[PDB]
Parts: structure tokens; C-alpha cells; sequence
């Protein structure tokens, strides 16, 4: 006929396809992964190119681990310093930071301002990134002022275009299906969650061995 | 035998549907998509035809866009505006708003605010919507009570009543497979994120179109 | 040949897997309930064996739910008073408490607060759990610090250990697909949000039924 699989056969084929979903599930994992390895792909150069996102570490670094993050996220707060420390003990390693508004109002406000002070003055970013951090408290509008203010930012103007970077990062959250903080991309990898610090040097170094 | 497939047939076809879903993962999006537009369909009267839940524009409108959102949530502080607008320049649209409370207590307690607000006096909602949408500050009780007191609201009392219309928005939001705000649902396509208004535009248009 | 399948037959296959999750991709859902039940098998002692995680009822108790919560979560505070009549109303059902950050920072604090307690003093922390769930407002420094004077636990230090087990939760809740709270495990099945009193009331009858 016009079919090469017998009707009998196209009903069974159909039945092990939920048999084998349902049996193997895990299958789907492989599928999510592969979806996202693909996302990493197409979204390239959102995640290393992009001038308006801040970098910790050297430009000419030969791996860039990409830190989605939110300055209200209490793994995020413990987690960056981690992440900062990896450029410290490995020069050929840089970080991108990608704020998100996930926790709400003060993290975009949050977000608006390290963003705003890394495209007015990028060596001015990192004291900020990491009082923001530090703050053990919910952000507010007068706490972000405290924090740019303590760390010599508050002449900086948070800027409408720097909510146009925060709402590429979280174009970009979702496209690589992150719906969680931290998320880091490391090579081929979206590292979810905060790791110890010794997890996060044996991952990073498997991946500088493939450069 | 009683079986249509060959054995060896049956082990090459479970193979095919890991080899498919990974090699073609872009199947499980479409799925999925297939999954919210059968979603939508079942969730239809929830959406559309709840009296509890607040419109904003024409109630004889041709179309109607449902708004799951988040006081909260700045990208639909930003958005929210844009979606009011659209009502303005094209009468024949509504919007339903569906508050959530995904970002925590006030965002409840705000939600409660509006959706008591609305059934004890309907006409009275937009200006309390607007007034928390337009707050700068992530809300708690101090300032949610002077939005009600700055909107001529504050003789309203928040409801249980209202907390279970809050409850329902919740449930409608999950089988709907909606975990971001704002979610913006337009015919049979779900807008995930804010969107430009020239986009938005675009977009309702073509739904226009097809009345 | 080397396929027990034709190239022809092995074209339809492919696009029968795609055709089968598009036209019935309530598939994925099973599927996915699949792996959930495969995650909460692999997780159990995680679930219901760690000492470290507070417990609500008797030890010896025939079923025990897993109360995956927030004290930031609105419909988490409305429902623990459920969960906890549960244990009251059925002195063989108990329920473990698994506190989760994803509201933000006082969140974990709040979170650290209880576990602390618990690890100090066991029978010191219901009242705690408690009063942090009855609070009505977004949750501050200052306000854990008063619910603790208000329950005589202010002597009892947050740890750092605590938030390893903090972190144990959220790796667990992640592992178990878990993206939203209220989320209760009752015996195979796990409750997505809270419910009304005699529907869990029901539910737990059923798993009680199971023993």
C-alpha cells in the first residue's frame, strides 16, 4: 500500500511509544538535555558576546562560565564567592554575570543598577556585584542606595537601557529552560543550584582540560 | 503470532523513540504546545467566563486576553500598562486579569486586595490594579493599605472569599503549565514574558483576524 | 539486513513517534508521574529517613506525609494548619517538614531558624514552625528574630549546618521535580499546592487504606 508499516504494526508502534516513555522515562531527561544543549548552541553568543553583561575575571580568558543569578537568591549570595574565587586560583577563567528579576521588585531594581554602573564604568561593577551580594537582608529601594552609595556608585544613573539587558537575560533564562537560581553554564554544561567549592574546581578543570 | 511487530522489530522501534526524541527534541516542545492548546481548551470557562475575576475594557468585547500576573513581578509592572493601552486603541479587546501570588505574602494580600475590591464593587478595581502595579516598592500591609486609601478603596474589606478566586487563579495557572509571570494568554497562544507594545500589537492583530 | 526494520518502516516510526505525543501528549504526563514515582523511590530515605529534617506527629507513625513548604508562601501558611489537624484527627499519620528558600532571603533565614532549633531542641521547634507560618507579614531579620523571643528559642544560634540541610531540601525538591510549594508527599503520589481540609482528609484515608 502507500503505508510500509502494516496498520497492526503502526497500533503497536504507537502503544511502545508510550510503553517505552512510561517504562524509560529517563529518556525524556536525555531529550531535556539534548533540547538544551542545543539552546546553549543558538544562544551563544546572548551568553559570551554580549557587551552589556558584566565579566569577572580576564577578557582574554579561555573558559567563561556564565553565572544566572539573583542578588535576592540566598544559595546565589553564598555561591558567588565561589564563582569568584575560581578566577582567582584559575586566571584562564572568567565569569559572566547575568542578573535576573526572579525574587521581584529589588532584584530588578538590584539588577538595573550593577547593570547600569558596568556600561557607565565596567571596573566600577565588581564592588557593587558583591555588596549586593553580601547584604544579608531582602533588598529595598534604600538598601541599593546604601550599597551604591558604600561602594562610591551612587552617581551612577540606573537607566531605563539597563532594563533592556535584564530582560535579554531573562529572554535567555527561559530559552535555555533555567527556572532556577544559580544556574551556570560551564562548556557544554548548565550547573544547577550552588556546589561546594571543590565540586565546582573538579568540574571546571574537566572542562579546561577540553581546551 | 499475536504480535504485529517481529521482536527484533519491537527492540528497533523502543530504540527509534530515544533516538527520535534526542536527535529531535524540538518534538517535546511541540508536545507540549499541543498539551497548553488542549489545556486551554479544557480550562476554557475558568478563563474566560469567572465572574470573579476583574476585566479591563468592553464586556462585549470580540476578544478577550486573559493576564496572569503578579504585583510583584516588575516586568508586568511594565507590562501591565501596555496591556491597557491595547483596550484603549482597539475597544473590541478586553483583558481578564488573573492575579497570582507567586512572590510571596504581599503579592497575596495584594491579590486579595483587588479581587475584593472588584466583587463588591467592580467600577472601583482598575484604579487599586493600577495603583499597586505603579508602586516602585515590593508591597506589604503598610503600603497595600495606603493604595487602597490612595484609590478610595479602604472601606473595602479583604474577603476569605477573595483568597479562594486567588486559589482557583493559582490552579488555573499550573494546568496551564505557566510558572513565570507575566503570562498573557491570546486566542489559542500563551505570551510567556513581556513583550514590546508594537509586538503586542502585532500579535493581537492577527488574533483580530481571525473573528 | 542488519534492521529488523525496513528504511521505510523506520521513517514512519520516527514521525509515528512524533505524530503519537503530538495527538496524545497526555503520554508525557504519565511519563513524567513515571519518573516522579522512579525520583521518589530513589530519594526515599532523603524523604523520610533524615534526622536532621523536623517531624510533626509520632515517630512511630504508620504514614508520613512530606511537607515541602515555605514560611514566605501564602497558601503554604493557610495549609500547614491542615496538615498538622491531620496529625491530631490520626495519631498514625505524621508529616516531616522540609523548609525551602524559593521566596528569598528570609526565607532562609526563617528556614535556618527552624532547623537550627530542631537539631538543638526537637520539641522547641513546632512552636517556632508555627509562629513563622501564623506571621502575616513578608518575613524580616527582625521579625524572626521576634518570632524566636516569642517562642523562648532566641537563645538557640542559626548554624551554618543547618543550611547544608537547608540545601539537602532544595537539591531534594529539585531531584523530585518539585517547583512550587505547598508540595505534600502522601505515599506514592505527590499533592501539587494546598487543598481543602476534607480533600486531604480523603487522600489520606486512601494511603491509609494501603497499610
Amino acid at each position: 500500500s502507500n503505508a510500509a508499516l502494516k496498520a497492526a504494526q503502526e497500533k503497536e508502534v504507537r502503544a511502545l511509544v508510550r510503553d517505552t516513555l512510561v517504562s524509560n522515562p529517563e529518556i525524556l531527561e536525555e531529550a531535556i538535555m539534548a533540547l538544551q544543549t542545543k539552546a546553549l548552541a543558538s544562544e551563544h553568543d546572548a551568553l559570551y558576546n554580549d557587551a552589556a553583561s558584566p565579566r569577572i575575571g580576564a577578557k582574554d580568558a579561555k573558559l567563561v562560565l556564565v553565572s544566572f543569578t539573583d542578588y535576592n537568591c540566598p544559595y546565589c549570595k553564598r555561591f558567588d564567592p565561589l564563582l569568584e574565587k575560581i578566577t582567582e586560583q584559575y586566571p584562564d577563567v572568567a565569569v559572566i554575570i547575568k542578573p535576573l528579576p526572579f525574587k521581584g521588585e529589588s532584584s530588578a531594581k538590584a539588577s538595573q543598577a550593577v547593570l547600569s554602573v558596568w556600561k557607565e564604568d565596567p571596573k566600577a561593577f565588581l564592588a557593587l556585584h558583591q555588596r549586593l551580594m553580601q547584604k544579608k537582608t531582602m533588598l529595598d529601594n534604600a538598601s541599593i542606595e546604601d550599597a551604591m552609595k558604600s561602594t562610591n556608585t551612587s552617581k551612577i544613573k540606573l537607566t531605563d537601557d539597563s532594563l533592556k539587558t535584564l530582560q535579554n537575560n531573562l529572554e535567555l533564562s527561559r530559552k535555555l529552560g533555567i527556572q532556577g537560581t544559580p544556574a551556570t553554564v560551564i562548556g557544554d554544561t548548565i550547573l544547577p543550584g550552588a556546589v561546594d567549592y571543590d565540586q565546582l574546581e573538579i568540574i571546571v578543570k574537566e572542562q579546561l582540560a577540553k581546551v
